[PDB]
């Protein structure tokens, strides 16, 4: 038996529907699992400056959890708790909100020259925000399952930020990983989920990776021996290749890995082959499909790298049933 896990973003009453046209396509697929990214967009009960009416509603969002309850599928919602407080020139709402926790203040105006923003790791504040947020939208969810993000924090220990300037950028990362676990884990129970680049040394020649965002190039990568190990790792990595060597990296670290891909038919093919080496380990949990070029939801199901691959793996869940007649 696997994990079979699709990715979707929801922001609007819209958007949510959509996903929700899709639920009972996608559970025939073969998909068990929803990851389901909401950021900042829902309208916050817990923080008045976070919410806006022109996001998702508290009546579409248990919709979904009604769907994908009745449907079986695992929902975890997913809120980026440090780095992609931004896309482009747009800044999100919880830095707009609260300027004073952005990372690099008074930087980089429309963010010119940065990958996106990210908040102070080391600010209070911060915390008391995103664990308000993250309580209310595991409760309008109904579920125990928490995906934090992480993912590509480039700015993190920067000089401009008088909080955390000169300090260990793994430490700092650590830091945040072991606040949002202390909550999430330690006081609530949910299970907690992050993505992975993070803790991947891109130098490493057994489990680095070509660039600087699926591997980390801004030594943040020493972490991965500072936290608990109950956090489910989701390893993404979206090119082919021979080897995907930071699977065997996550695993004998002794965690629980999620390998995890987007567009490429064949990259997706080489990601699940090498993920199947291991089918064998039970840490080993499956598989997540992304669509980052769908921006509405809508045939989700139609998704051609997921529908080939799905059955490849849908194989361990079969079930033989036997004649009831
Ligand atoms: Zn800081």
């Amino acid at each position: 038996k696997f994990v079979i896990a699709f990715h979707a973003s929801v922001n609007t009453d819209k958007t949510g529907k959509n996903l929700i046209k899709e639920l009972p396509d996608l559970q025939k697929r073969g998909i068990n699992t929803l990851f389901l990214e909401i950021g900042y967009n829902y309208q916050w009960k817990s923080d008045p400056k976070l919410y806006n009416k022109y996001v998702l509603s508290e009546t579409v969002a248990r919709e979904i959890a009604a769907e994908c309850r009745r449907l079986s599928i695992d929902l975890i919602p997913e809120i980026n708790c440090l780095g992609h407080q931004s896309w482009e020139n747009e800044t999100f709402a919880l830095l707009k909100a609260y300027p004073e926790l952005d990372e690099t203040p008074g930087l980089y105006p429309s963010n010119k020259d940065i990958y996106c923003r990210s908040l102070c790791s080391s600010n209070e504040k911060v915390y008391t925000i995103l664990f308000g947020l993250i309580d209310e939208i595991t409760e309008v969810f109904s579920v125990k399952k928490i995906h934090v993000g992480l993912d590509e924090v480039f700015l993190i220990g920067e000089d401009a930020c008088p909080l955390c300037r000169g300090k260990d950028k793994a430490e700092l990362f650590a830091g945040a990983v072991n606040r949002l676990y202390d909550h999430c884990v330690k006081k609530r129970g949910f299970t907690m989920y992050m993505w992975g680049d993070r803790l991947i040394d891109s130098e490493d020649e057994d489990s680095g990776y070509k660039g600087e965002y699926e591997s980390s190039c801004n030594g943040t990568y020493p972490a991965v021996d500072l936290i608990p190990k109950d956090i489910i790792i989701c390893d993404w990595h979206y090119d082919e290749l021979e080897r995907y060597g930071s699977i065997p990296y996550f695993l004998n670290k002794g965690f629980r890995v999620l390998p995890t891909s987007f567009k490429g038919i064949k990259a997706v093919n080489a990601l699940i082959d090498y993920s199947l080496l291991y089918k064998d380990n039970p840490a080993m949990l499956g598989h997540m499909y992304t669509a980052w070029d769908n921006f509405t939801n809508k045939n989700l199901s139609r998704y051609k790298p997921m529908v080939k691959t799905i059955d490849k793996l849908k194989a361990g869940n079969l079930e033989h049933h036997h004649h009831h007649h």
